[PDB]
């Protein structure tokens, strides 16, 4: 078997030449040549059958990343495994090899206006079609946004994506959440499980703003710091985005604290496009069910140059699918990888 840091990355006589590149939340991501279709790739090793959250996970995203086909949404080219589930241990997902993340990009690269709105335009291409499929990304970030040399943006990574499930979404006060703190909607942290589509509008509205910037534009240090730097730009929320909030201690909470104005956009942004701020505002609204949908972001003004509804294609088929033991998972997991067997 090849070995990759004194591990094993048995990818076969497929793929060969191994270069590291890091750390996934399941084990070791390389870049590797393709002896079929003749190009560098990227693999992905994932050892998730000791626990049951880790099972979910896989399973959930290997479901989603098979059914979706979308130029705007990572493909899975092959999953290597053991030819029974008694012999599988690792499993070895592979992607197109992309050049690289928006977090790489924006540490060292100033975007153009044109760079800023074609991966806006991109980014809510792909969302468009992940929500008419009724699912929810829930880990929208910079990171999860993968290019290649030509600037083409595949949304990438459904370890934390569930089925929109929006008559479930209430829950009370200070709520612990999995998704990244940054890209956290202002609900997550009074009443809401990020079970409605408006949490990744959220997400993108922070991109959008990274983008403009090239820093984060909410980088809270903890979960309630999160809400302190949302505030502090959105400034206090109205008596009626109050009115919506039925649950008291988050509502409380909201009341007790001093009045913040609203910083304006031009003044944090000051040469960033007129149009990229109007749909900022709308993308970054407190009241979830005033915040703008996918589709209407689309039609914005700012996004008029790459704006064709024909264009932006819709899932055929909406998403259905934990309680499930580890071990009735490893057996459904093994069921989802077996088209890509030799036989
Ligand atoms: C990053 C990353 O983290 N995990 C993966 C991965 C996930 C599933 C399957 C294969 C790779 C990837 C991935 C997927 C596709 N292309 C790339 N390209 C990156 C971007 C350039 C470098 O940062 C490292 C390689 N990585």
């Amino acid at each position: 078997p090849e070995m990759v840091r004194g591990q094993v990355f048995d990818v076969g006589p497929r793929y060969t030449n191994l270069s590291y590149i890091g750390e996934g939340a399941y084990g070791m991501v390389c870049s590797a040549y393709d002896n079929v279709n003749k190009v560098r790739v990227a693999i992905k090793k994932i050892s998730p059958f000791e626990h049951q959250t880790y099972c979910q996970r896989t399973l959930r995203e290997i479901k989603i990343l098979l059914r979706f086909r979308h130029e705007n949404i990572i493909g899975i080219n092959d999953i290597i495994r053991a030819p029974t589930i008694e012999q599988m241990k690792d499993v070895y997902i592979v992607q197109d090899l992309m050049e690289t993340d928006l977090y790489k990009l924006l540490k060292t690269q100033h975007l153009s206006n044109d760079h800023i709105c074609y991966f806006l335009y991109q980014i809510l291409r792909g969302l468009k079609y992940i929500h008419s499929a009724n699912v929810l990304h829930r880990d929208l970030k910079p990171s999860n946004l993968l290019l290649n040399t030509t600037c083409d943006l595949k949304i990438c990574d459904f370890g934390l994506a569930r089925v929109a499930d929006p008559d479930h979404d209430h829950t009370g006060f200070l709520t612990e959440y999995v998704a990244t703190r940054w890209y956290r909607a202002p609900e997550i942290m009074l009443n809401s499980k990020g079970y409605t589509k408006s949490i990744d509008i959220w997400s993108v509205g922070c991109i959008l703003a990274e983008m403009l910037s090239n820093r984060p534009i909410f980088p809270g240090k903890h979960y309630l710091d999160q809400l302190n730097h949302i505030l502090g730009i959105l400034g206090s929320p109205s008596q009626e985005d109050l009115n919506c909030i039925i649950n008291l201690k988050a509502r409380n909470y909201l009341l007790s604290l001093p009045h913040k104005n609203k910083v304006p956009w031009n003044r944090l942004f000051p040469n960033a496009d007129s149009k990229a701020l109007d749909l900022l505002d709308k993308m970054l609204t407190f009241n979830p069910h005033k915040r703008i949908e996918v589709e209407q972001a689309l039609a914005h003004p700012y996004l008029e140059q790459y704006y064709d509804p024909s264009d932006e294609p819709i899932a055929e088929a909406p998403f259905k699918f934990d309680d499930l033991p580890k071990e009735k998972l490893k057996e459904l997991i093994f069921e989802e990888t077996a088209r890509f067997q030799p036989g």
